[PDB]
DNA sequence: TGTATGCAAATAAGG
DNA sequence: ACCTTATTTGCATAC
């Protein structure tokens, strides 16, 4: 519940900076011990409780077990030119074909995947540009 | 050097 | 497969 978390957000800042624990380490210990790392940036918003009640209650365990014992594909960096190129092709079709993104990868060195997900993303944006 | 944060990739859930 | 939709999560960078 509330108060709860409220409270173990803060113990866990204390505990864990005592403990000689940067949030940098302490995301990456959680990659040795999970599958998932967890970059500073989360650690930092969990801990200023600047997170979803959800995520939040999702996060804690996982920390809180981290704590007491201690006691995901890489972002792709879409580069300003290739954003353009995306978003002429987008322009033209908004929606592209399977062999039109492959297409596209190919013409643009990068991998198929990160091509859909642009686009999937560029049409939630252009939702918001026009309801 | 550690910590905060704005933007936008990537994801989970359900067609 | 692969979409929409809502949200999770990290890069990059200036305190």
């Amino acid at each position: 519940d509330l108060e709860e978390l409220e409270q173990f957000a803060k113990t866990f800042k204390q505990r864990r900076i005592k403990l000689g624990f940067t949030q940098g380490d302490v995301g990456l210990a959680m990659g040795k011990l999970y599958g998932n790392d967890f970059s500073q940036t989360t650690i930092s918003r969990f801990e200023a409780l600047n997170l979803s009640f959800k995520n939040m209650c999702k996060l804690k365990p996982l920390l809180e077990k981290w704590l007491n014992d201690a006691e995901r594909k890489k972002r792709t960096s879409i580069e300003t030119n290739i954003r353009v190129a995306l978003e002429k092709s987008f322009l033209e079709n908004q929606k592209p074909t399977s062999e039109e993104i492959t297409m596209i990868a190919d013409q643009l060195n990068m991998e198929k995947e990160v091509i859909r997900v642009w686009f999937c993303n560029r049409r939630q944006k252009e939702k918001r540009i026009n309801p």
